[PDB]
């Protein structure tokens, strides 16, 4: 099965991933170099669902220039029924190589997570705030992550696990939403849980997030500059968490 997209032609290799009206499928072109290709089809989207889609293709044009931690769009091809995007494919998605994984070396650790702030920063500069970060969002390829998306567009997912107490008191929004996001990533990376996954129940774990006097715990490691962050970025009045300019001069970063 072929497929064409501003004339050139990539034969299938197989989908990796799927969505109400979208598919996604690695593919090789006629050098042999291999791509992802995002498929949608629009033929049931609404006049606002069309437009979130425009604007977050729009925006990934443009940022792509700016940071190579953000996802490779070398082309796309868009109608009234469909839409095809020629991405970079990666090698694994972040969530996939956190949960077959029996632990991080601290090197790698803080190169992902430098990695990370670099991405969310770049957004940042042009007034993106994502909202909804998660392992997910971040691809791994040639040993360095790759932001995936912005946060944009209209609809492993559903989960609460990053979602920063000022966003379900609200239910606007800040770029410190995203860091303590971030945060809670790194709080994965480092402790190999989130810092509330184990309160099964959905609504205990809302009130947790929110409830000033649920203490987070921050076991002792070697890095106290990693421990540091995390409590920077895990303060749940958003005006005290650490901002990510600050972040980008931590100790944790830059030292060594
Ligand atoms: C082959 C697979 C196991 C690992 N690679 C990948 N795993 C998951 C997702 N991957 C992409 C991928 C890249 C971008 C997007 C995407 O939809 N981005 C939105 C801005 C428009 C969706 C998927 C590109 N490569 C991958
Ligand atoms: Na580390
Ligand atoms: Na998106
Ligand atoms: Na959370
Ligand atoms: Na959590
Ligand atoms: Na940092």
């Amino acid at each position: 099965q072929s497929m064409s997209v501003k004339g050139r032609i990539y034969s299938i290799l197989k989908q990796i991933g799927s969505g109400g009206s979208s598919k996604v499928f690695q593919v090789l072109n006629e050098k042999k170099q291999i791509y992802a290709i995002k498929y949608v089809n629009l033929e049931e989207a609404d006049n606002q669902t069309l437009d979130s889609y425009r604007n977050e293709i729009a925006y990934l044009n443009k940022l792509q220039q700016h940071s190579d931690k953000i996802i490779r769009l070398y082309d796309y091809e868009i109608t009234d029924q469909y839409i095809y995007m020629v991405m970079e494919c990666g090698n694994i998605d972040l969530n996939s190589w956190l949960k077959k994984k029996k632990s991080i070396d601290p090197w790698e650790r803080k190169s992902y997570w430098k990695n990370m702030l670099e991405a969310v920063h770049t957004i940042h500069q042009h007034g993106i705030v994502h909202s909804d970060l998660k392992p997910a969002n971040f691809l791994i390829v040639d040993g360095m992550l790759k932001l995936i998306d912005f946060g944009i567009a209209n609809q492993q997912v559903g989960t609460v696990n990053y979602m920063p107490p000022e966003a379900i008191k609200d239910m606007k929004i800040s770029p410190k939403s995203d860091v303590w996001s971030l945060g809670c990533i790194l709080y994965y990376m480092t402790y190999g849980k989130t810092p509330f996954q184990q309160i099964i129940n959905q609504i205990s774990k809302l009130h947790a997030i929110i409830d000033p006097n649920h203490e987070i715990e921050f076991p002792d490691i070697p890095e106290k500059d990693l421990q540091d962050v995390l409590k920077c970025c895990l303060k749940r009045d958003p005006k005290q968490r650490i901002s990510i300019p600050e972040l980008l001069a931590h100790p944790y970063v830059q030292i060594q």
